């Protein structure tokens, strides 16, 4: 059972390089518009406390160099929507997929296409943490890399990358330019709120470990939803809602394990530990698979 | 901690996937220039899979018995031949999305990305390591055969794996793109068993180098060993012996850290013989063996 990213080709065809001054990062080119982080317009000194509206009015279209491979695209207009800069260019991207912009919920997963200088570098699956960070792999020059999900042939973009926090986690916006979380695109040290574990996802992953014939963790005990949630919250796990229980049905039916029976198993693991043993390889409980993720990977989408 | 299994962007390979059908048996093929490569067992009915005679099955076949499709568009077959366990179908159209490519045969311990495909359609991409027993731990469902594993160096796709089967323990086996199986497996629907697996020592050493790069270096000792002494001890812990090629591919990390490979070997030996003693490395009490030296450099630097 594998953490699996969406095929990235439809997104690769949209990545371009955007430069302003000595600053270079990635942009996303959809039809005749290039989307990128607005802090591209900032110098070193600008980044410590940037008045973006002020810095933006002092720029011309010709301050922005956009490159699709070897080809420069001419910027014929620019505007700003929250923390994203939109650069209108004179050519349409014929590789534009069917797409939508979505804001994802904490606990949901998406694929990241990490890019440098407009060139795709790697792809991997991430979850929006409850504290609205993401545990990504992003180096200098990764900004403007995007996160996405694919449904049929439609790409739903949900994340654009802007920053790293001192703990090594990452923060960014949706494609409307609104940050996930209480962060700001200024070069200052920013801490996140206390993170919590995505309980419905841990439960999905336990079911997966069962489906792959691993069940040392199961038990005869059982629990009410509320008593589970009391213990969950004590251990900085998110509460489990009835809709979460509903979502887990399919995995429940599949294995013949009632959701609340699996909650009892997870409660025992929280309280006792893994006593050295491991599940699907991991010394640690995994919380970045949604129920959909586990199912779709026992379906074949 | 802070390391992710990261796959290569899959777009260049997505542009090469097709489906190949013989009667009702459909699997995936790889379309490069005017040849489609696929597992030869596409020519087998279930009765043939039980104990197939491939050369006889192939002589009964003509070009017009092979249905090759890119999406729903038929690609006409104008020639067919068998190379080891792969079928080569000459087609009348050169794939306009053919990337720069080569066919490489990887060594155990090397990692690659798998683009899991069904009916010629990509479902997901993920990183795999070739185990020392020549199996991989994939996520492969019915209809996945002919999915390929690859690395991308610059813009050149090195195809190293094509999927053919599952083993009784639920791990996976297949061939290179010349059709030669990795490991002592054959494409027949008979129960086969993989060698007992071992830990990929070269990758563990890469992981220790990664830890040192990130400032986690308690396990470094003042000592060294010969390669032979290390190998004899390591085999007692179900670790793979190192090869000269392993020593060579650790060169860049050795140089980056100034820690000679054989000194790191001595550090590892001490971890094996004395244990971790309740310590963590990179956040874990488990040594990771599915990140190659290349993987470490790509995520550190
Ligand atoms: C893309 O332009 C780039 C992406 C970064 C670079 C390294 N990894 C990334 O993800 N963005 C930025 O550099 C971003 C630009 C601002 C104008 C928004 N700055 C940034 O991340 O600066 C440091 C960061 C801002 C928020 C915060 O708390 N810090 C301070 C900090 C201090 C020490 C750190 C650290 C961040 O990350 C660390 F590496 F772990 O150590
Ligand atoms: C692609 O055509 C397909 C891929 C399979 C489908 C399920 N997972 C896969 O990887 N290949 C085959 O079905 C393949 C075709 C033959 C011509 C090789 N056969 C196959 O995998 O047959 C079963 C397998 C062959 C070697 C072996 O020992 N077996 C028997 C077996 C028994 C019990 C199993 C098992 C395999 O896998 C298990 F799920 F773990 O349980």
């Amino acid at each position: 059972f594998r953490k699996m990213a969406f095929p990235s080709g439809k997104v690769e065809g949209c990545m371009v390089q955007v430069t302003c001054g000595t600053t270079t990062l990635n942009g996303l080119w959809l039809d005749d518009v290039v989307y990128c982080p607005r802090h591209v317009i900032c110098t070193s000194e600008d980044m410590l406390n940037p008045n973006y509206e002020d810095l933006l009015i002092r720029k011309s279209n010709h301050n922005f160099l956009v490159q699709a491979g070897n080809v420069q695209l001419r910027v014929i207009g620019h505007s700003m929507q929250n923390c994203v800069l939109k650069l209108k260019v004179d050519t349409a991207n014929p590789k534009t997929p069917k797409y939508k912009f979505v804001r994802i919920q904490p606990g949901q997963t998406f694929s990241v296409l990490a890019c440098y200088n407009g060139s795709p570098s790697g792809v991997y699956q991430c979850a929006m943490r409850p504290n609205f960070t993401i545990k990504g792999s992003f180096l200098n020059g990764s900004c403007g890399s995007v996160g996405f999900n694919i449904d049929y042939d439609c790409v739903s973009f949900c994340y654009m990358h802007h920053m790293e926090l001192p703990t090594g986690v990452h923060a960014g916006t949706d494609l409307e330019g609104n940050f996930y979380g209480p962060f700001v695109d200024r070069q200052t040290a920013q801490a996140a709120g206390t993170d919590t574990t995505i309980t419905v996802n841990v439960l999905a992953w336990l079911y997966a470990a069962v489906i792959n014939g691993d069940r040392w963790f199961l038990n005869r005990f059982t629990t009410t939803l509320n008593d589970f949630n009391l213990v969950a919250m004590k251990y900085n796990y998110e509460p489990l809602t009835q809709d979460h229980v509903d979502i887990l049905g399919p995995l429940s039916a599949q294995t013949g394990i009632a959701v609340l029976d699996m909650c009892a198993s997870l409660k025992e693991l929280l309280q006792n530990g893994m006593n050295g043993r491991t599940i699907l390889g991991s010394a640690l409980l995994e919380d970045e698979f949604t129920p959909f993720d586990v199912v779709r990977q026992c379906s074949g989408v």
